[PDB]
């Protein structure tokens, strides 16, 4: 099972992007979403697209993101443009057996996310988007088969 | 060459979306973005990443994109959740040759996407963002290959 963990979510700003990455989760195999912010609209949007879409994907908002990453039961993932090479070490974390908690930030990404992390990981080392690279991530781990999962 | 269109921006609300859009476009192997509403800040920011990080991807802004896409010499894909599935078609638009011109919306979108395009393509049945929608396009496309490009 993966996690998403979103961190630097801005209510008052970010409702649009931080939507995203939720629905993008969901969609691309994760059980689950945890947001660092307490956003009670972002639960209520993305409760009604699990209703009206199926399956049991959950959102908790308003987490102690240090604290879940630390002390998260599994492989902990961060998504950064200056980590390894996913095609590097995708394989060792799918075949691990392990669940996953996957890190993804909104730019400003404080040191504990280089500091926690069992794998640093870049999705290019371009800049890009968490939502591209977390698409990336899921459909990597998932060798593609998230398109054959049912809701 | 692959050509991103983008519509549906609204500068005064949709400054990061469209960004991540953008980016995205570029890292993952397209040659170029069009976007629908004129945005100079937007083009500033984006070129601002092309001089840093190189290569020579371009940014339009304040378009015309029913007429772009009409128009387009090659491919017209459409991506939206009611399409077909990437994998059914993906590879006939591959191997043809041709240039290619992707179109992503905000949601809202026009009647005249469905009209014009030559493809309609889902990634996944389930509402997801244009920014990861892209993402997996051009991942697809490029058979993951754009992971080796240089800029
Ligand atoms: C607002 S974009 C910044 C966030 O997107 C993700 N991200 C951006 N670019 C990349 C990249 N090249 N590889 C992996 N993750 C990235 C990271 O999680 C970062 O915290
Ligand atoms: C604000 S999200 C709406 C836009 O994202 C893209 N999009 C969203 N969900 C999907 C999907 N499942 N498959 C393909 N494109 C999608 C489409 O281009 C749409 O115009």
């Amino acid at each position: 099972m993966i996690t998403v963990l979103r961190i630097n979510h801005r209510p008052y700003r970010d409702k649009r992007i931080t939507t995203h990455v939720a629905l993008t989760a969901r969609a691309f195999g994760a059980s689950a979403i945890l947001v660092d912010e307490r956003d009670e609209t972002l639960e209520n949007t993305i409760r009604g697209v699990i209703s009206n879409f199926g399956g049991s994907f959950s959102i908790k908002t308003g987490c102690n993101w240090i604290q879940e990453f630390k002390h998260f039961q599994g492989i902990r993932v961060h998504l950064t443009m200056y980590g390894r090479r996913i095609n590097d070490v995708i394989d060792e974390i799918r075949n691990s057996g392990k669940d996953v908690m996957v890190l993804v930030g909104s730019e400003k990404v404080p040191i504990e996310a280089y500091e926690i992390a069992d794998y640093n990981v870049s999705v290019t080392n371009q800049p890009i988007s968490e939502v591209s690279a977390l698409a990336i991530f899921l459909d990597r781990y998932f060798q593609g088969k998230e398109f054959e999962f049912e809701f």
